[PDB]
């Protein structure tokens, strides 16, 4: 029941995500290794360097999402600035292993709740990250669903400083429609899976606020973010 346009959109997004992720994995040897003052700073550096790799992946993917380059440069910046943390959280949830209760980045960097704390994050942010990851795991999302949810997230008309919210909302719609059609085909008996997925976008907005509080807390400790992350996250 997918239309040709929908099938093409989905296959292209999944392929784009795969290709962008292959370029991130090539960057793995760069990151400061995971291990004392030196050790504490090394753990923090490791996490922020993984984040830089993630930001570069997100930018690379966004460029390949149909419609994104039709937006003005200022709106591209506004949307990605707000979306970045939320996409990172989706990608974090995607990498969660329930058996070990650990998250795996770049194939072989695996971290528990306590490792997140040792990297310099607050329990007020870590606990909701892991709750969100558990909730996402329950949905059993496939590559198509993750790709579509990310596209939907990017085209959020209500982000601060968006100049053309009407255009953004119009570009979002086909991805919402595609996800509706896809989920109705994949699980024709589970009608509540689709709304539960969209409710995760609601959770992401809350997590963005919790993340902003985390960023503020680092400022008081003056743990300084690298320039890319500072530009996107610091006030
Ligand atoms: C490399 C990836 C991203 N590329 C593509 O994925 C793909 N799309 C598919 C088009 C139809 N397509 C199909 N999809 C689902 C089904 C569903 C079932 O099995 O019934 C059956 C088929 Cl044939 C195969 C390839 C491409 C393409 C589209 C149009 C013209 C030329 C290439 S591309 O190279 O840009
Ligand atoms: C503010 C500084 C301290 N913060 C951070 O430094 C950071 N680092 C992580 C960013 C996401 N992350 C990723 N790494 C690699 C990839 C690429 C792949 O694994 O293929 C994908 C992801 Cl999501 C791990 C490190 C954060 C974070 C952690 C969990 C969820 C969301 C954000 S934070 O914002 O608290
Ligand atoms: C606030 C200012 C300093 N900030 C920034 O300047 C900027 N850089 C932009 C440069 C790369 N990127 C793009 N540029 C051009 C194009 C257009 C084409 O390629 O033809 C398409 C894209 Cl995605 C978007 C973000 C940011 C950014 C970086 C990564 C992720 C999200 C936001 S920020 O908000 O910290």
């Amino acid at each position: 029941q997918l239309t040709a346009a929908q099938e093409l959109m989905i296959q292209q997004l999944v392929a784009a995500q795969l290709q962008c992720n292959k370029r991130s994995f090539s960057d793995q040897p760069k990151v400061t290794p995971w291990p004392s003052r030196d050790a504490r700073q090394q753990r923090f550096a490791h996490f922020t360097e993984l984040a830089i790799i993630s930001v570069q992946e997100i930018v690379d993917f966004a460029k390949q999402v149909p419609g994104f380059l039709q937006l003005g440069r200022e709106d591209q910046i506004a949307l990605l600035k707000a979306s970045t943390i939320e996409i990172m959280l989706l990608e974090t949830a995607r990498r969660y292993n329930h058996e070990t209760e650990c998250i795996t980045f770049l194939k072989d960097f695996t971290y528990s709740k306590d490792d997140f704390h040792r990297a310099g994050l607050q329990v007020e942010f870590i606990n909701p990250i892991f709750e969100f990851s558990r909730a996402m795991r329950r949905l059993g999302l496939d590559d198509a669903e993750y790709a579509l949810l990310i596209a939907i997230n990017i085209f959020s008309a209500d982000r601060p400083n968006v100049q053309e919210p009407g255009r953004v909302e119009a570009l979002q719609q086909p991805y919402v429609e595609a996800l509706l059609s896809y989920t109705r085909i994949k699980r024709p008996q589970d009608q509540l899976r689709f709304p539960r997925m969209l409710m995760k976008l609601v959770s992401l907005r809350t997590l963005s606020s919790v993340h902003s509080e985390q960023v503020f807390a680092l400022r008081l400790q003056d743990k300084k973010l690298p320039p890319l992350l500072s530009e996107i996250w610091d006030v």
